[PDB]
């Protein structure tokens, strides 16, 4: 509910160990939801973009909200990927997460590839929203689904008594409009952890990030700053945070933090096919920029075992 | 096999016929394929973009593939619509398909949302043309993909001796590049209509259109002017069919295209959700500049039945 | 200097009034000036952008700097645009800018319409510094030049002892860049009213603004709650502040503004061609978004007097 | 007049030879223009982009027109740039070239910087239009100017009986519309000499080129080939072209040509700042590319003397 996440600031976008045979790696879970809670993770989203959704089967997310469902045991409230550019799968799959429970709310992207209209995306989730008990977060990202939901559309959609935030990636101009206009109940995020600064000065709740796996105390650091009325240290925080971010991103996420948590020991191991990991000079590189450490010593993406 | 979509100038991506209450209408699928017979089409791709793809499960796919085959009979050569997002699943179904049998080719789309680095598309590829019998042509389309392959990545690929083509989205530049330094046994189609004209002049192989389903004769006297020296009378059809070309994407396809089909009377019906039919007022400015059509008057997206 | 220019928070980049036979209006500058001084301007820009610099010959602009000094009395620092597109033509004018003397500093754009590289802009810059004992503020606009000073190339040239500003339009990453980076005796400034938010937050020195003209008050209402520590005052007038800045935008420059003042009663008058002024229309829009005002009703550009 | 150019396939926009001290290089001229006439340039643009005519004086322009003249002596008709982003400047300067004499038509330019409104370009051309006997062609570069003329602009424009013309700079799909919908006695080129094998096949009447200082055989060959129904022969001709037109720019132009035409002897000498001599590396793969030469052995770009 919207009440669950009102409180949330830093909502970190999991990622999904894997084995080097390619299947989910279930022991590494444990460790990794441990770090985020002991890093100022405030509520964690699952199987989203970060968490390379696009690989994993409906069937295996349900078996990784179980586990980390285990593990968090209500610590923090938990969102679930739920959408697809396919509006019946995201119908079936958004009415099994409500089934299975656990979750204070379900995310639906922005559909990808087939490139919709704003009538289409209204009706897209229009459809899941009316689908389950399960409030949905509609995720804006034009950056990887070239389309993007205008804020009118956005606004229309935020008057659904069942959709209660947004993941929006695009301008600050777009997300001050959305701040000044939301209707109530209706959480703002941004998806830019590049922007997160920007985003809270302007009044946004919080970010959906990738970069809280690894820099988590910096953006509590910076957060605390901006709530505590100490811009000065907040805006030192964000100009030494922006070339981290860049670093995250300078190969295909979320090869970059992986790359970064099998470093800090954390077991992340490869991505899944198309995506490859970070080749070795990268590594280095990215490791050095994002949390100081010194790394030492052809790439393999992996397939879902077909057995 | 190449020799089998060697002759091809204008492949047709076939659109999925729907009934009104959102399943397959398998019965409009032989008036439909005659149309395109009767009119230049001299192969087809099934399940593209314009077949909507993204809203058709695999099984799906297969019953088109069998209703087409039972029709086509073998006339022209077919093209499979093989590749998604996802690797593992890509694969699955390409050897399906290859067991399935009786097309020439499997069509692989550069991956979606996920935006992989080049390594990562020429191992998603690989794998795909390692899987099966059925040879790949590649589809790049950063309109749709964001990400490209870039030629270099491309002529990489092109080396391997099961994949036989592309079906380029890119630009003029690229596609010239890309015929010179072609290898012996690879096909160059342009998958955009606007730049057929061009492509063909540059050298390339064909077409695989939208605007074959509405404007197959055109597109045939265009090509046939191309080919027997008649540039003028080429440039002459080009000049006139850019405009429609534009109509025809003037709202997210398929849905001018359908909405054309239907007021010719072929029961294209509906689009699946998240893309909805084209908006009322279009639908007549559309029938008017693309087939030069008188159109006598909210819209609904539907859904795969959940039962 | 440095030193006359380092408490500036809100720089107006002066308008040039013209009469309706094309010349300027010199009558209309010492009340247009006042009402700035009067609406918390701390600085003023002579012959930028928004004064219609590029139809005003080197002479009339030493007319208008004498003019504006006049009425202006020392009260307030001011910058003189002096840079064009060529080198030659850059160095003779701030020479003679120099010998007039009255000015803070002089404002030099990156090249237009030729497309320099980052050795040109280099070499640009480092000779119009060299030329005079004006201090230099450089001009970064891809939106009006294409090109960019990347922020390695911008920080080489703040090495320059006569290099004392820079007045950045890219990107809010550029800015934070910057002001990290930054070497001592050089001034940040934003060229983006609609940025000054952010730009304040980050740690910019202040803003060169069009908005300043009709806008004044609350952007000073906004800088004070930023620097009172009262961020929630700040981010409500922002949100409200960006329609009113892309108002002001929604024809070319300056004919909204001019628009807006001559409804205030300025007589700013026309634009010089190729700049028309803003359709009737717009004019009724924009005065309603921008000062909340009531406007009671073919656009003319007019010419310098052959005469 | 039209007539006069007509039949023109291949204008050349001529480089303005440079001194090392920074004067013009008037010595250097006919050497130069007899290279052109002995390699298909059957027309030649005076004082365009390619000339550098941002740092050249209007008198300088006058001294070059002269110069050129006297050497070309009515072989080819000449175009004179006459247009800069002033109007008034414009209309004074097309009058002294109109009285000047000896051309057959004045380019004028998209005004670059002040991005006018599509009412502003009108109206700036209508004047220029006016001001003169010299018939006036359109030059539309957004990728230099940033705004550019929409087709239906440009059409109004050339219904004026003294607009002949237009250097289209754009896309080919503009290209097609302004071929089909253009009224009489009115020209279309394209500027983009990579685009030059469509713009005929099209129905464009020829190429305002750069490359044709370098390669005027090869871009004759094609065009012949085209005009005499060998498409096989113009396309193995334009796919081994481009990548010769993106080595000419790939350094700010006119450097790269400059360095070929030094490398040929014909002391084209160095840029005038802001732009700068292409670096020796660049010079050396740039020679390879381009004209299939070995090139042998900081920058410094030159000032109009001040004295
Ligand atoms: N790979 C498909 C299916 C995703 C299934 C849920 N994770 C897609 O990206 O849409
Ligand atoms: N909607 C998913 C699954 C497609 C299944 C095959 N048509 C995607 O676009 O990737
Ligand atoms: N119109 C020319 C000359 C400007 C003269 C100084 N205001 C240019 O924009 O470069
Ligand atoms: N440098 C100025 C003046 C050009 C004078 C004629 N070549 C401009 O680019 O507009
Ligand atoms: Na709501
Ligand atoms: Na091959
Ligand atoms: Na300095
Ligand atoms: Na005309």
């Amino acid at each position: 509910s919207y009440q669950d996440l009102k409180e949330c600031k830093i909502i970190t976008a999991f990622i999904t160990p894997f084995h080097e045979d390619g299947s989910i790696n279930f022991d590494a879970i444990p460790a990794l939801i441990e770090h985020l809670l002991a890093h100022h993770t405030d509520g964690i989203l699952l199987a989203g973009t970060t968490a390379e959704s696009p690989t994993l089967t409906h069937d295996e997310e349900l078996e990784l909200f179980a586990a980390v469902q285990k593990v968090v045991n209500g610590r923090v409230p938990l969102i679930a990927g739920v959408g697809t550019n396919d509006t019946r799968d995201s119908i079936e799959f958004v009415k099994e997460v409500a089934e299975f429970g656990g979750f204070a709310a379900g995310l639906a992207i922005v559909p990808y590839y087939n490139k919709p209209s704003q009538e289409g995306m209204y009706q897209h989730f229009k459809a899941i929203a009316d689908a389950s008990d399960l409030p949905i977060i509609i995720y804006n990202i034009p950056g990887r689904v070239v389309v993007e939901l205008t804020p009118e559309t956005m606004l229309r959609l935020a008057d659904h008594p069942n959709i209660i935030g947004v993941k929006e990636c695009t301008s600050l101009a777009n997300m001050a409009y959305l701040i000044e206009h939301k209707p109530e109940e209706f959480l703002i995020y941004t998806g830019e952890d590049g922007d997160a600064f920007h985003a809270m000065n302007l009044g946004a709740d919080g970010v959906i990030s990738v970069a809280s796996h690894t820099n988590g105390d910096e953006m509590h650091e910076m957060f605390t700053a901006i709530a505590e009325s100490d811009m000065k240290k907040a805006a030192a925080i964000q100009r030494k945070f922006i070339p981290k971010v860049n670093a995250l991103f300078s190969y295909p996420s979320p090869a970059p933090v992986k790359a970064i948590l099998n470093y800090m020991g954390f077991e992340a191991g490869p991505t899944r096919l198309p995506l490859v990991p970070a080749p070795e000079e990268d590594v280095k590189r990215i490791i050095k920029v994002v949390v100081d450490g010194d790394y030492e010593a052809t790439v393999t993406g992996v397939l879902r075992p077909d057995y």
